[PDB]
């Protein structure tokens, strides 16, 4: 079977793998529609959760099932299903402790692409699908359905994590395509005031769309005077990290509130330290609350966000800015990640 | 001064009063718009709250702030403002333990027209006016200003106690305007599906326009059936009440799934006794977590719903269906919510 | 293979059934030593959960595994076993929606003696036993160890539930073993003044070692009354019921002040509505939130529980005032259940 | 009126201010018993929250009540009281938001020696009496009472950012007076094992009185390692913060498994930046939770506090390792928290 993989940090290539078999809870699946994350491009390019050899890349799928264990019940060959990108293993005791996203072990909740061969092969592995697999609705175009499996989840869950209350003044520091969902999540939490942090005109545009009140562009001068200006010296009930390197920790800090959340979205590749500075953390006494967490997965979490869009909560075409069309095209498309051309949010390559 | 009052249960009129005197920290405050409200019907002609002599009415009112005591600093003779009709003592250990609504009793910061005169008469009286009044924007019309006062923020209550998942598919019992605003709040927190139950033609449009996907209609059959065989058997995630008899409760419980929230925020005028169903309710354990809370109030609460609406996060109007101008017209708006027409959402006298 | 049974409601007897089998996640277990409980009073005796046909009763048992399905890898052949009685299905969207205690439906992830043959017989079944067993420690009493398996666990949700302050006052109504923990547990979560409503002297002792600073025996009269005079009208933070008719609702609810909590642990099998109080629950706005739940369960909450015990945190021993030898006293054991002696706490019988 | 004080930073000296009078909601207390701070060293001896002029030191008393304002009801000339280290602003609107500790800015709910003069004088002000007072017991020992109002609530309060499940692991870092109450208060949140990080034998003993079940000695090698090794590589759900330097942030995120807590209460006077540990942090993905937060005070915090003392819950009397006689031991008792016996606790100087 081909598959697009990191060969090893720095290098990326086509490479032929054994087909995977299904267990008896498993599926095998073939994608319809990946996207490309940036993700993997910490991963391969950065190093950022360690060396690899020979790992498929790519955690963001629709596709049809093509093949299920003895024991899955709910779903067979044949199926249209979106693959979220966490797919826990349920029976862990990480999960009787309420967090699925590190059953048996810090993020493995989060295989593909992480450490398990990913969607960019012929054919992909689902552990426990009927635990991990929902049905894409028969009239959801399946660029939209994409992003749902990783943007919509990780965005959604930087608003989860920083517990806005009704009419909190959020800040969202990176508005790339997870970011843009961060922005939409904050709206949908109740967030008044949505102050977006970024410069790139096509994110701009989107953030606007998905709520933001206020833009703030460093090349103004610093982002922490400028969202201090905005807020008269109040600073923010909350900051949702969804990009950066790790200075943005402390930038963080020094907007939110004292009783206010910092709450991280961001995969972290590069620095070994993300600084939390003393005074503006109250010498350690301000209760800004630091949260930091992969985004949750499993059927549950991908039916409702699927039924959010079913019922319009959120419009998820305007992050598709590239499509493509054929499995060779994974290539070009991952590349655009490592590039960053200034109109690109998403690409989705439709097999 | 005059008033329009609760003479007794049962019975209302003009009446003349002492115009209020501000302690230190109080201000005196004349109406510029008012609402009357279908608590004020419960409370009158129900004794829902037990008897009252020449107590004047209502708790939705806009004003302007006529007198000031000493210790006021953040506003002043002349200053437009939003009044919240919860009203806090924020000295009082209630309030320490996080139950402003409570501050010195059992719904005691909630004052006008439960046992403090009300905002029916020339002027009103505002306790702590630093802590208990917001600043009304230039251009923010004075009718949907109103609908912040309890309204918004009863229906956004609802909301909150039903601690709603991203993707939760919430039921609303009652789509008078408090259950509008729940609908609306529902959909602020993420909701998926929201399954409405009213029959009224006007407000199944308002229901429809604040984000319900589905509407019931009892005059179809036994409401507990219908939300079943929507959710396909699941039932709901949570079920706010924002209106019935005492049976609804029963209803509400019966609807909601194991783990789910009946949040209510309905004033319950008839009925001593709210029936939790046993088998319905697991026998006592079920997980079905019931709620019953009066709307937050105070400054940050008013401020933080005003600035959801100069944001464009709800749109207020839809509530408003009568307007009337001058001060004798308190009457007859008040009657109407005894009335109930059918084209009635809520009514503002504009003085 | 035989075992004690309900026959049918109002009927036990023993019978005889095929011994059942495990899959490839199960493990069949004998029990070395077994409790019975009140619980199944209800059910039988009451029908509170509907009629059974030959269903082995019991649900409280340490066991010693005798075969292990061939994907099981933590427990084998010869381990000496605590068995939650809670046994959840962990592969179910409840779990996935944090609810493990209704996997696969209300109530159903307490299967033994709800539904499935419980532990009173030779041999019984255990779901997924790496996920639902925790090993018993070399030195601890079997006696002792029962007490984990669902009175613990239990009254220690009442007190979870209840969301206790540090410093909280709380009212434990009932203390019966499920009562006596409860009281422990609220000790465990930082309560200062612990009212314990009961009057059988047993228990009473019991409830004064497990922390309880106050102890209302209703033969002085109203209970409401005393509550409210020993905190001074004050009312009590939470109240845990361990116990009662449907009318204890009313009670919990009239001595809850506002804002506070009532964790409901009870089964009730008498009674088709419990009453909420109108005027007493605020008109349905006093913020006094009613929880009910079953226990939890599975592997995590047994190893947790038992390092509890085995760190001293709290002392089982009191529970068990009655030990008998042979598989044959189950019987007796659960008929001193329906008739009640003064000097019952919990009995064990050791096979 | 004499006070011993910050002249500025490193100095310290005896100096004579104006006696200061009460508004109308103060009281004028004279103190009883007082005790020094650890945080009096950093404020000073690090400027660690600045530099100050003539500021009276300390924050940790029992006094009578010599002088009330007239709005004062709750107190009176001649009560004997306990005063809460944090004393906030309760008109504040961070009060309304949920964060007391913060009234009116970062921190300035702590107002003695932080930025208002202390109880080292020969009498100081309170705000707001009747919100921030809670009256001594008759039969109370004065120096118990007076680990009541920092030590006892800071400490607790790492026990409850933990937020601490039933059966939880625990590890407290640092066991000074703050770190012996942590332990405590892990304790009465239903911690199983509390494994409690220090060296000096007086420590060790009362941590193992509070309820340490493992210690922690850094001379026999790195503590990460230690704990990861008793903990059998699962590390500890919650890391409580009570002392070190800046490199203890990174120490307890390492130790926290996915999912867990780490909890600061210790004050920070060095260094200029917290180091969060990349790849121990999962890049920004593990769950791992970061608080930090300063002492709640007020009269219901003290209230609750004081009674869990006279119910037995917590005994502070081993915290009080010297006692001195005289106003004027009071610059003797500070200048043994700067150089730090071997034998020292706490020390209170009884007036
Ligand atoms: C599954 As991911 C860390 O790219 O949001
Ligand atoms: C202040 As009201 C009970 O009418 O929402
Ligand atoms: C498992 As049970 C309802 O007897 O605590
Ligand atoms: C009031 As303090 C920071 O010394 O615990
Ligand atoms: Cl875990
Ligand atoms: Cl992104
Ligand atoms: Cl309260
Ligand atoms: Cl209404
Ligand atoms: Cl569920
Ligand atoms: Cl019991
Ligand atoms: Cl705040
Ligand atoms: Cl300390
Ligand atoms: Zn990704
Ligand atoms: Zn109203
Ligand atoms: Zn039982
Ligand atoms: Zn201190």
């Amino acid at each position: 079977m081909k598959g697009f993989a990191m060969l090893g940090i720095n290098k990326l290539g086509w490479i032929e793998k054994e087909r995977p078999v299904a267990g008896s809870y498993d599926a095998i699946v073939r994608p319809l529609a990946v996207s490309p994350c940036t993700s993997d491009i910490h991963t391969v390019f950065e190093g950022a959760l360690g060396d690899r050899k020979n790992m498929i890349l790519g955690h963001e799928a629709v596709g049809e099932v093509v093949e299920v264990g003895s024991e899955v019940k709910d779903f067979k060959p044949g199926d249209r299903v979106i693959v979220p990108c966490t797919t826990p293993d349920w029976r862990s005791l990480e999960v009787q402790a309420g967090f699925q996203q590190h059953s048996n072990g810090m993020l493995a909740g989060w295989k593909f692409s992480n450490f398990k061969d990913g969607v960019f092969g012929e054919y992909f592995h689902v552990n426990d699908a009927d635990m991990n697999l929902a049905i894409l609705p028969k009239d959801m175009p399946l660029e939209n359905a994409v992003m749902i499996t990783d943007m919509m989840t990780t965005g959604f869950h930087g608003a989860e994590l920083a517990d806005i209350e009704l009419g909190a003044t959020v800040a969202v520091l990176g508005i790339g395509p997870v970011g843009l969902m961060a922005v939409a999540g904050a709206k949908l939490r109740g967030a008044g005031r949505i102050i977006a942090v970024g410069s790139r005109p096509v994110c701009v545009d989107a953030a606007k769309y998905y709520g933001a009140t206020d833009i703030v562009n460093y090349k103004d001068g610093p982002i922490e005077s400028q969202i201090m200006n905005l807020t008269e010296g109040k600073g923010v009930d909350a900051a949702i990290i969804a990009g950066g390197n790790a200075d943005i920790m402390a930038t963080a800090v020094k907007i939110v509130k004292p009783g206010g959340t910092i709450a991280n979205v961001n995969y972290f590749g590069e620095g070994e330290v993300l600084p939390v500075p003393r005074l503006e953390w109250g010498c350690g006494m301000a209760h800004k609350t630091i949260k930091g967490g992969l985004c949750p997965g499993g059927r549950l979490r991908a039916e409702m966000l699927r039924d959010m869009v079913v019922y319009n909560r959120v419009d998820l075409s305007k992050l598709v800015t590239h499509v493509y069309h054929g499995f060779d095209h994974i290539e070009e498309a991952l590349l655009l990640m490592k590039d960053k051309p200034k109109d690109l949010i998403k690409a989705v390559v439709i097999l």
